[PDB]
């Protein structure tokens, strides 16, 4: 159990922490994608138990890449505050399937 996890873990609510204010093209999915990462961010921290999930973690991958491919549609409109937060995931999110690829 390393712990770097929480910096994922935190580093990703965070993004979705400053998202959900810089939110725009869609103030109905600020919701519906509250919903993707906060069942991701608990794999995340479930991650740190086994400090080795790269079978529950694969898992919210999907849920993962779904919220990624997600609010960077939302980048259409004055949501150059989610350019600087949506590029956030996009390392983040590889970044945890990093804390396992070793």
């Amino acid at each position: 159990m390393y712990g770097k996890l929480n910096d994922l873990l935190e580093d990703l609510q965070e993004v979705l922490k400053h998202v959900n204010q810089h939110w725009q093209g869609g103030q109905k999915n600020m919701n519906k994608v509250d919903h993707h990462l906060q069942n991701v961010i608990e794999d995340i921290h479930d991650f740190m138990q086994g400090g080795g999930s790269g079978g529950k973690l694969q898992e919210m991958m999907k849920e993962f890449q779904q919220v990624l491919d997600e609010i960077k549609q939302q980048l259409q409109g004055g949501d150059n505050s989610l350019h600087n937060v949506h590029e956030n995931i996009k390392e983040i999110f590889h970044h945890l399937e990093e804390l396992v690829h070793r």
